Formats: C-alpha cells, structure tokens, sequence
C-alpha cells in the first residue's frame, strides 16, 4: 500500500507516534517519505546483506528476522515481512523500540540527512488529524 501524507500521519497519529520519545508527528513523516516514498512494501538490500523493510526501512540484521541475515538479532520479535503489510501496526511498534534505543531518530539515515533540523510541521500541514 502506497499512503498518502495526511492519512499516513493520520495513521502514525493512531498508532501514538506524536511526539513520541519527543518527536512531533511531521518528523515521523518525513522519514516515511525519505525512507520508503509513503510504500509499505519498500525493500532495499545493504552490502552487508541485511535488508530494509517497509514504511519506516527497518533493518534485518537488529530488528527482524528474515531467515537469511546470519548473525542478526530479532529484537522486535517478527518476521520481516510482518513490516510490509498495508497495517502499519508492526512497523510503529518496532520503530517505537527503534526510536528508544539510544539515538534517537537518527537510526534512520534518511531522517539525518533530510529531515533532521528542517521544517518538519509542513509534512502535516494541512491534514485533518
């Protein structure tokens, strides 16, 4: 499922992500469009063969199990495939874990290099939340 912005932050605002651990909802947006283009089923594969997974582009080798990153940890407890289903449920809860993990947001490269320090209210604006 491809979202559109506002019924993606409607979903994220759902699902208790603004101003989670401090970060208002446009930051959580931001970051699903640098990171996925708004696709739940968004996949991309990193030289050391973990792979990114959904909206949010979480990664194999800490947060799910897809059955062929050796060595990686499962810390949120799902398969992988879990993360690109047209629910956002999986992906919020794994990135809640994510987020409270000790560097913030900037876990997520995308959200560092274009999201961070800029205005993020303008990913919201407009919507109905």
């Amino acid at each position: 499922k491809v979202f559109g912005r506002c019924e993606l932050a409607a979903a994220m605002k759902r699902h208790g992500l603004d101003n989670y651990r401090g970060y208002s909802l446009g930051n959580w947006v931001c970051a699903a469009k640098f990171e996925s283009n708004f696709n739940t089923q968004a996949t991309n594969r990193n030289t050391d063969g973990s792979t990114d997974y959904g909206i949010l582009q979480i990664n194999s080798r800490w947060w799910c199990n897809d059955g062929r990153t050796p060595g990686s940890r499962n810390l949120c407890n799902i398969p992988c495939s879990a993360l690109l289903s047209s629910d956002i449920t999986a992906s919020v809860n794994c990135a809640k874990k994510i987020v409270s993990d000790g560097n913030g947001m900037n876990a997520w490269v995308a959200w560092r290099n274009r999201c961070k320090g800029t205005d993020v209210q303008a990913w919201i604006r407009g919507c109905r939340l």
